[PDB]
């Protein structure tokens, strides 16, 4: 169409559909308990992207916001599925190295904050105050990274299982803001264009990417 | 009302009302953990359906969409509901034959998918992506009701019991998709007071219904 | 601003920001699995409450309701910020007390169900209707406080403290829907300033003062 991003918009929809099917097939046979458990979790994560990438690319998941005195195009789908894959993520690496409840839901309350706050400063028509949702939704994404960082006697096997995707959560996790700020939402000194481009290479990263490292260890089984 | 299926709403509101009561008045007493759960459920589900089917009586949980040129009244409040009872219900087929949790996740989060797009196709106005939304959302379905078919040493008391409600779940679940497609958020085949009226008596059905015949069961207590 | 209450929602972000970088201290080196969740939810909520008093400080969480032939400002932020800390606090005693899962299932159902209706109510055009939902909401409220009352050999330091909080629930909890009922959202006999300041007082009440009193207990402790 017209918007210049529909192509990576059709594309992310594409990789996050494949994804879901290759995660569907691979999942088929498992039976350990456990196992199940990070299988439910790789697979839902492209299948939720699948449906927001989706409405992204049909008009559906995004809205016009005022704000710098123009009409500025604000993707909230995007938000909608990170509000539901970031907490299940963060799931999958609890699971793995078996962390007490009350972690897990300071984990999740946090990243709902974090997506939460995100999505107010999109919609957020006063510019500056845009970035203060920034700072608070940044700041919550750091208590994140702090707990998966320092905060962790398992099998040496889950141990280097997880020291592995909690550097690539950081790394990839902490590009988000980045993009956010330099991108449309925030100073705009990135294009709608390349910003959609490069949340969608993060997003399939981190969906996709992310799942296909974790379903190789053995350390999800029992 | 104008709205002439305003009839059928309101029957809709004062049999979930009713039902909520008798199953707050039946779950009196009940001590044990475990029949506690199904009571719990049993009850909060036709208590939401109360509060969804009250507010499309009174018009809160009506909007308009325009499709096919035309402004078509859309019950969202129907997907509100069914957002937080299917998963409930659902919640207790698992609890009857102790699903693991990975599959509890799987189903859950296939069902949220199942409801979101469904919302999705209802308030799209590109007539044609409507079904688009409409058949993942079937899809979804699809897949839930393959696992409780295909997925499931158990007391025979909870495999009988089990083995009615899945074929009950089966019939009445599969009807939704069929409604929605000859109703009027579809190809308008039947008017919107047929549809209403369809949909609430699948509700009913679904709520109430479904369970009189569970708690009916000592397959639920411990 | 303008806003003659722009003062206590300013008061307010900044009480509830300031528990939650208490709470944060204060639970730095808390490795007891138990008191873990505690802490995590006693920090999660002023933590919340902060993100929607600030929203409702800048104007974001808030919206303009017609009804009595007026434009009515109405904070659904106030809702949002319930919809997650009432539930979070009800999980607290039900975990000091051991509580079933069927029961605590009951309560967050019949919370969000309380939190959900106001919040429809608070934005129902027709004002008649608008006390329909109170009375429904109202209902859900004493339906929980029944519960927490007449529902719960403990150690008696779980049983004193419980004794306590609940007690403190019961007269917090309850201030509010007389609050919504006198204030602007209801029959307008208390004005949106002053209305505003009461929420207040009970929210902070509510997050940082009954966490300042759970935290005290070792009740909390395994
Ligand atoms: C937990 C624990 C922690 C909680 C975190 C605290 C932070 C709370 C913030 C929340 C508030 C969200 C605000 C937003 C949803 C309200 C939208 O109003 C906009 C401003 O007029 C309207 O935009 C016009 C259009 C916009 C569209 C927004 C829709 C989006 C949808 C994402 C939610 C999903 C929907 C699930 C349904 C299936
Ligand atoms: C920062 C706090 C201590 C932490 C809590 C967050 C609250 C405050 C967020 C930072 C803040 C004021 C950003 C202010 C942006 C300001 C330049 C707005 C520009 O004003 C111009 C008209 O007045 C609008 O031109 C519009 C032209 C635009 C291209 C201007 C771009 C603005 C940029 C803001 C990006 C801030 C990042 C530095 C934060 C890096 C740390
Ligand atoms: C974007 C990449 C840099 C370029 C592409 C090449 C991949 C390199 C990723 C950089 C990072 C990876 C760091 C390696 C890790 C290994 C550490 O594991 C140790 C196991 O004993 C634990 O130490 C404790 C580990 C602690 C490590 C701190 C976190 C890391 C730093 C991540 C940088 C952030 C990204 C900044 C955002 C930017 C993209 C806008
Ligand atoms: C999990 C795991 C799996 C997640 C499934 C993935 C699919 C995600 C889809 C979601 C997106 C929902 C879209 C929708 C909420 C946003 C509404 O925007 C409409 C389009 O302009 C506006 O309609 C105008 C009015 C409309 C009204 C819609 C409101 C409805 C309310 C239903 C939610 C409930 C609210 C709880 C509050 C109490
Ligand atoms: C189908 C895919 C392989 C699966 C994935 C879903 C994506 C596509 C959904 C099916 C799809 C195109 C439906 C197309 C409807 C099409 C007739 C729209 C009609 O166009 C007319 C003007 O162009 C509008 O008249 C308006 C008059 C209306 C009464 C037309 C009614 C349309 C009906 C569509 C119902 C589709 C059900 C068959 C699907 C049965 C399988
Ligand atoms: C089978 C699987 C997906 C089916 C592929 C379809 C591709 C659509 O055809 C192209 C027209 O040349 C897209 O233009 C159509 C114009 C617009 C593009 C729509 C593309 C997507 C809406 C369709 C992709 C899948 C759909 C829903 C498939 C649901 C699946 C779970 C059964
Ligand atoms: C709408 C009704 C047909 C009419 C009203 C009369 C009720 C009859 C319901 C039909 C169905 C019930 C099938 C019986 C079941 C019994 C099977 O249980 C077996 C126990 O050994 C398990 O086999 C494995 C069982 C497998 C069964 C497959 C599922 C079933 C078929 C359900 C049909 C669907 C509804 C199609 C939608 C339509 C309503 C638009
Ligand atoms: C469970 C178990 C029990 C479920 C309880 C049953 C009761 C269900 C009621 C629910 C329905 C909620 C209605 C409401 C969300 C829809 C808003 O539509 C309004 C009427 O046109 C529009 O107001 C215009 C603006 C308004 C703004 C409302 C937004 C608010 C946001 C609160 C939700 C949070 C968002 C999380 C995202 C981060
Ligand atoms: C009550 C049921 C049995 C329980 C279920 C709840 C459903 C009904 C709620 C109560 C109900 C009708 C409230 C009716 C308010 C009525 C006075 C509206 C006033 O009508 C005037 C024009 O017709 C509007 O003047 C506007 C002037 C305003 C200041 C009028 C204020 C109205 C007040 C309503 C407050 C009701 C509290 C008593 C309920 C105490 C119990
Ligand atoms: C007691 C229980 C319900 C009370 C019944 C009431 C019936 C309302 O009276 C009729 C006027 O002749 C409805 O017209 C009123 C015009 C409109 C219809 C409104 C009907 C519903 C809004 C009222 C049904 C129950 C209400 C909320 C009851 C809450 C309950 C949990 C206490
Ligand atoms: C607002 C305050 C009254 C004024 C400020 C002074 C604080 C006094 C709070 C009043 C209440 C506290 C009652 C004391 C409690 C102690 C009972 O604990 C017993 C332990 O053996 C258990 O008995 C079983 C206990 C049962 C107790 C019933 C609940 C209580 C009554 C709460 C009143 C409500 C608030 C009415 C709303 C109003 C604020 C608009
Ligand atoms: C076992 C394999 C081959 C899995 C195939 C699943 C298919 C879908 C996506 C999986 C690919 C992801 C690789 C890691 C993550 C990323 C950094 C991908 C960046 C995206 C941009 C183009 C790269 C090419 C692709 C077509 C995979
Ligand atoms: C123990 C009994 C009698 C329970 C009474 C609870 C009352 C409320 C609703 C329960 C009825 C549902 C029966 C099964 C489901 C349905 C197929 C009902 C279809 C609805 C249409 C009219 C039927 C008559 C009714 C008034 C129940
Ligand atoms: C250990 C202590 C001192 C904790 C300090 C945390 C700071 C933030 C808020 C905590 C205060 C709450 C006390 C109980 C609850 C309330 C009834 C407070 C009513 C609010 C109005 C003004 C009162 C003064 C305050 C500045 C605390
Ligand atoms: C698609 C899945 C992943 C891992 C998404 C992660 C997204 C974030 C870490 C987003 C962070 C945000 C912050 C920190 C700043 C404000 C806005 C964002 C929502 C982009
Ligand atoms: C009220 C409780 C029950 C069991 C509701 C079940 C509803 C569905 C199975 C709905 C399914 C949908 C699908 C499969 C197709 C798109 C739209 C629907 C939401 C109607
Ligand atoms: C901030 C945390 C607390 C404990 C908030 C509690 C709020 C309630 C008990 C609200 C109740 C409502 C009811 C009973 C009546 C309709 C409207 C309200 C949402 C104010």
């Amino acid at each position: 169409t017209g918007r210049p991003e529909w192509i990576w918009l059709a594309l992310g929809t594409a990789l996050m559909g494949l994804g879901t099917l290759y995660f569907l097939v691979k999942g088929m046979g498992v039976s350990d308990p456990d196992a199940k458990k990070f299988y439910a979790i790789t697979t839902l994560v492209p299948a939720i992207a699948f449906t927001m990438y989706l409405s992204m690319l049909l008009g559906y998941g995004l809205t016009m916001v005022p704000f710098g005195g123009e009409q500025n195009p604000i993707y909230w789908a995007r938000y909608a599925d990170w509000l539901f894959t970031t907490p299940l993520l963060l799931l999958a690496l609890a699971l793995l190295v078996d962390a007490d409840q009350g972690t897990i839901l300071a984990l999740v309350g946090a990243d709902g904050i974090m997506i939460g706050t995100g999505l107010v400063g999109a919609l957020t028509k006063v510019y500056s105050y845009r970035f203060v949702w920034w700072a608070i939704s940044t700041a919550a994404m750091l208590y994140i990274l702090y707990v998966l960082f320092f905060g962790f006697s398992m099998r040496p096997e889950v141990a280097s299982t997880f020291k592995v995707l909690r550097n690539v959560t950081v790394v990839l996790w902490s590009a988000y803001p980045v993009v956010w700020l330099i991108g449309s939402e925030g100073a705009g000194i990135v294009p709608l264009n390349i910003e959609t481009l490069l949340f969608m290479v993060l997003d399939v990263s981190a969906k996709v990417g992310f799942g296909l490292i974790l379903l190789r260890s053995r350390a999800i089984f029992g």
